[PDB]
């Protein structure tokens, strides 16, 4: 099945999944001399007070925070959106090597990593559904780069030992999310895709012109983990990113001068 490799990698989803030559794919580059400033976008509000954390997975393709999503506990509203989103999980994109990892581009630079913080849209009643409608998801994306640790990041490096290989869980309650967000909440937005396949076209990005700081060592944490499950030949989980895909007929929109 698909993945990150030569043979089974981006360059190959679309075999399996067609919509991955679509017309509103992600990621993309932010071009951010070109992305309009929209006065007309709600301040974006983010509303993790009460956030209840499961679980943490590794599936094979990244590290997975679980989220309680079964009462409007930890919400994204405002901005672009309409109506109320409830944050489902939480995982992140990164590289081998601190120049590359991220998603989305700036400017066509790359970050060392990619926060994705995964919400569905409430009026589809739940996430299956919500990705089958063209408002279905908002993915916060928040870039990562190396310089100064992320204290509220140490919890989740700390517990990756326990998750070495695909097809391991662990309990993980108590997790806040809030610590892995930036000062600033300025953004731009776009309408595009799920990341990995299905690669279904449901999401409103909403990507942190903020970036935050993580140490070396956390991020060599990230890089321990495996693609491959307990047993088999070991393949680090490095480079699980899809490349930056044709903007096309989009206009990414700022939410900041
Ligand atoms: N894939 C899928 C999927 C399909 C249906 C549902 C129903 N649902 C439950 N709560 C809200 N919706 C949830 C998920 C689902 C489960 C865990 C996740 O991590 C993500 Cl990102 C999605
Ligand atoms: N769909 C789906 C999905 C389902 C489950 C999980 C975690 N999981 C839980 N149990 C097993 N796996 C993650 C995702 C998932 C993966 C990539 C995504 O795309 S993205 N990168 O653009 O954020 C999005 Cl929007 C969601
Ligand atoms: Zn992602």
């Amino acid at each position: 099945h698909w993945g990150y490799g030569k043979h089974n990698g981006p360059e190959h989803w679309h075999k399996d999944f067609p919509i991955a030559k679509g017309e509103r794919q992600s990621p993309v580059d932010i071009d951010t001399h070109t992305a309009k400033y929209d006065p007309s976008l709600k301040p974006l509000s983010v509303s993790y007070d009460q956030a209840t954390s499961l679980r943490i997975l590794n599936n094979g393709h990244a590290f997975n925070v679980e989220f309680d999503d079964s009462q409007d506990k930890a919400v994204l509203k405002g901005g672009p959106l309409d109506g109320t989103y409830r944050l489902i999980q939480f995982h992140f994109h990164w590289g081998s090597l601190d120049g590359q990892g991220s998603e989305h581009t700036v400017d066509k630079k790359k970050y060392a990593a990619e926060l994705h913080l995964v919400h569905w849209n409430t009026k589809y009643g739940d996430f299956g559904k919500a990705v089958q409608q063209p408002d279905g998801l908002a993915v916060l994306g928040i870039f990562l780069k190396v310089g100064s640790a992320k204290p509220g990041l140490q919890k989740v490096v700390d517990v990756l030992d326990s998750i070495k290989t695909k097809g391991k869980s662990a309990d993980f309650t108590n997790f806040d999310p809030r610590g892995l967000l930036p000062e600033s909440l300025d953004y731009w937005t776009y309408p595009g895709s799920l990341t990995t396949p299905p690669l279904l076209e449901c999401v409103t990005w909403i990507v942190l012109k903020e970036p935050i700081s993580v140490s070396s060592e956390q991020v060599l944490k990230f890089r321990k983990l495996n693609f491959n499950g307990e047993g088999e030949p070991e393949e680090l989980m490095v480079d699980n990113w899809r490349p930056a895909q044709p903007l096309k007929n989009r206009q990414i929109k700022a939410s900041f001068k």
